[PDB]
């Protein structure tokens, strides 16, 4: 009956109780996973937000940006699945740009060390944790990283865009390395979803009111920005074994808001 | 416990057991769904393959060019469930153009009226079961058709690859009208696969220039697959489908899911 | 001097002076092309609008659904333009919808012979007039055609939508042969242009939505963008026609003031 | 008569006379345009190389990741074409990615430093450049930025791929910058040409053979003159209402899947 049963996946981002990734857990979890958790910075508060997931997992240190949590990350979590398993899946839900590369920001005012610091985090480190983690991930198994469909330039989302733009690219890349384990990489491209990092985005209230009252219009199914679980369903889908010949790609959870005009 | 459990399915386009349909029917059965099937012309032969499926299901005859099958198809679909009962989901996977349209025939050569019945039955198609069958589409459902990625143009496959791109536009606006219905609407765009249609098409009047490049493309798509392309093993392209069919994408519509082996994200 | 200087083009689609391709003519004229029109259905009327190009133009009678007209077309263009001269470029601005598949009309409703007419003149005849003309094309010539980006659904639009999804898809074919005479092939993707088309989608609400995209494109577009200047389009249509674009075909230009490639 | 007659034109880029910045400023001139040109650290041989473009021009130094050249950039530049006198087009074409992000060397072996830098000098750079220079340019006018096709990932060209994506994207935003003063923002998307930064990249003559049999018009990568003379359309008044997007001048392979 459980969509993962028996997989043990690694997901990485959460930070609150709204995060994607936590409901991206949750839902792993009721559909039989066997979890890795993996927090920046406040492990104290995530450690307990984590402990309100349907069960218990450990919970591993990773900051994207140190080099010495990525050459340990791999040992770490063998140590925590037990020696002789492997991961099934990992969840890069993982994004970061300083104020200065968004909302009414000035576009040419952010110095490329905020830029850089933003695409460290939110584009790079995805291939440096598939560098770190397809060592100790099964043939068959699945990679997914969060998007934000960044095709078109828009208000407020400013360098998180090119942030986007540059994930997407090496995602294509992260595919070609994973192939040769057997493993799938892909995107999940989901709607606005309101966060903690939803909430530090912001006139520029008035786009993010206005993009948003967009995105349920123009989808035909509409779009809840306030629930989280059809993303975490798309991403747990796409972890699962019924979109095997699907890598290097992008799978839209956004309400189908992306293929319409008006 | 199964991925399509409880749902009621549609499934049209077997004509053989190699067929991508009947792929994705013994999936969607052997996931728990009831299946209606329907297909065209020889029907007889077609239940002769339809009884290779694991699970009993009843066979209508539909050709999409045909009005008052189409008019007839809702109601006859009903009789077959059961009254009161509903679609959980509907699979398109129908194609057909005339020799004209394909292989080594010039482009310029097919006539508008050889052209015009392959849009009809490819494209357009996709429209009328939609507009036929979502009155008795429950919410939470989900129609999907079958494509082959037209965003560029390559030897042999010539006007289909027109129909396929008016597919894709059609999708969209499916999408549109299903919404309404609280349902959805997608494409799956497979890598080449080994069945009727497509053999046919190398096997077809190849043997020439337009051989060598069919092949050439072919063994393009397993080269460029980061995780490889199988052409004899139609199984990931009905998981996908099935994938489609089920809850487990519920915000995607209007859209495409390429099963392809990742070939078209890689330019070598 | 002038950016098509000694270059003759075949120019479709003249119906009013608010035509796109009437305004095509007349920067090519400007810029010193010689011209071969063609026309559909009223030609005595068409002639008179012809007549208020800044330059004479042989006006041939082409209906793209007659087989006759295309068989006779190279044949009656050669003749126009004189003997041991060829085309150098030639404009498809033409397309055409019953207004089953526009407007408030629900999609699912319209017949497949409405949809199919529609479909023939919009798309696939950017093909047959190919057919007919790349024989009496020079190297390096360029064919032209007007789209309207179909890449996502929208309002109103609705089979015409679908007919220029085909028509970009048989544009990238009719390159695949255009290439075998060192000919171009490509699109020009425009914005909303107030024309005689135009004002036949919506009817008697579909006028409304029209106008809801008419200023959400201004909006969008970083530049901006004016449903009563077909100039810029013109231009557009005219650098292709030019030597200035020489390595681009199969392909789409946007002359829409940006707004595709911006969300809000 | 000639079709950038009367404009100044700001283009940097050149390194070699084999620079696709190189055949842009031939053609430019070519067509009556008055230069202004940028160069990064070989400035004497630079110079040696401009003295064989057909007309004289000023030649400024520029490191797009100077701070200093950047704000002292637009006074410079108003300095050669003299005071009161506006750009009506800057040419951006450039780009740098260090050798690890690039050939057989592994994709995950990149350091993000090697990573950053080329981001910096190949994206955020068509960005710094766009700030610089958009106060000093009249309506009308045209900012043209060079791309490779990245839209679908490739042997060799690795973490410059990224960079390429990053750029398109970095352009789209420059192109609503732009708007408000009535410049345009346009990428080329050129198929492969045998320059300096193309031969740093490691079969280079089995690559030449792939693009110009998909090109529906056939490519040839010794011949930068059609990927220039793009240019100078977008730089033109011929292509008014494109901004924010990208133009493919590579013979269609873009099209074509085979
Ligand atoms: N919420 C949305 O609307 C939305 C939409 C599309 C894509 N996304 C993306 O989904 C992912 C998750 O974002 P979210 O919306 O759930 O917000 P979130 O604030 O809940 O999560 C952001 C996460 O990034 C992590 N982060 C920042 N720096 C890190 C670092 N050095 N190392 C490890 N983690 C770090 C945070 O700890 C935090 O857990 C991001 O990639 C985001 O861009 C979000
Ligand atoms: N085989 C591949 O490699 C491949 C790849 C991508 C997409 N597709 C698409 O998958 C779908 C199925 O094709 P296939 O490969 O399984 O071959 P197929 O020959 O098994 O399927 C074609 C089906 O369409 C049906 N058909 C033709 N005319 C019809 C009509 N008037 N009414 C109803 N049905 C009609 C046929 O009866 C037949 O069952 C098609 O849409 C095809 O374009 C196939
Ligand atoms: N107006 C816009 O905003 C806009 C935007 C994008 C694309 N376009 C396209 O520009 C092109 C020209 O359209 P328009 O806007 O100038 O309007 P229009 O009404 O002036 O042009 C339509 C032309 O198509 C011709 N036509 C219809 N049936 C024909 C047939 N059988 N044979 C030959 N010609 C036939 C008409 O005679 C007429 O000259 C069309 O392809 C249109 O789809 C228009
Ligand atoms: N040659 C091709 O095949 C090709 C194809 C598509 C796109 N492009 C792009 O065209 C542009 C020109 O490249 P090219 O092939 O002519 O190579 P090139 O080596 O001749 O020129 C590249 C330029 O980048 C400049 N550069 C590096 N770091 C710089 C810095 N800090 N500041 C200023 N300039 C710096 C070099 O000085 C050099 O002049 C590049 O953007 C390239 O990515 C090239
Ligand atoms: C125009 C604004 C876009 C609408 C909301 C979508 C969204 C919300 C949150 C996202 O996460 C981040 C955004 C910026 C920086 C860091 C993160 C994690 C994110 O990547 C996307
Ligand atoms: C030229 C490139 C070769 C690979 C094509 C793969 C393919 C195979 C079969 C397909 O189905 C049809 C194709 C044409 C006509 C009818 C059908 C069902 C189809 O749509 C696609
Ligand atoms: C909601 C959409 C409204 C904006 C569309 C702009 C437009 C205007 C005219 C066009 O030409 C035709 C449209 C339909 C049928 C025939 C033609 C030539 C055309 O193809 C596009
Ligand atoms: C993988 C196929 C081979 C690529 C050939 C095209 C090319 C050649 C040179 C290019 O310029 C650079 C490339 C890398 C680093 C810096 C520059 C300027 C460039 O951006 C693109
Ligand atoms: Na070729």
């Amino acid at each position: 009956t459980g969509l993962l049963d028996g997989k043990r996946i690694l997901v990485s981002g959460i930070i609150t109780d709204s995060s994607i990734a936590f409901h991206i857990a949750r839902v792993a979890q009721e559909q039989g996973a066997q979890l890795v958790l993996t927090g920046f910075d406040r492990l104290r508060l995530i450690q307990r937000i984590t402990d309100r997931l349907p069960a218990k997992a450990p919970l591993l240190e990773l900051d994207v940006q140190n080099e010495e949590h990525l050459a340990s990350l791999a040992g770490r979590v063998t140590e925590a699945i037990g020696a002789g398993n492997k991961l099934d899946g990992v969840v890069h839900s993982i994004g970061f740009m300083p104020q200065t590369g968004m909302g009414i920001n000035p576009f040419f005012d952010a110095p490329y060390a905020d830029v850089s610091k933003g695409i460290h985090i939110s584009a790079y480190s995805y291939a440096s944790m598939a560098k770190a983690l397809l060592p100790i991930m099964n043939p068959g198994g699945s990679i997914v990283g969060m998007d934000f469909d960044p095709s078109r330039a828009m208000p407020a989302y400013n360098w998180m865009t090119v942030a986007k733009s540059a994930l997407e690219s090496v995602n294509r890349f992260v595919a070609r390395e994973a192939g040769k384990y057997g493993v799938r990489s892909n995107l999940v491209a989901a709607g606005p979803i309101r966060t903690l990092a939803m909430s530090a985005i912001a006139e520029a209230g008035a786009q993010i009111q206005l993009l948003e009252e967009g995105w349920d219009q123009r989808a035909p199914i509409g779009w809840n920005m306030k629930d989280a679980t059809p993303v975490a369903k798309t991403v747990c889908a796409l972890l699962s074994d019924w979109l095997p010949a699907t890598t290097g790609d992008i799978i839209y959870a956004d309400g189908g808001a992306h293929t319409q005009l008006l």
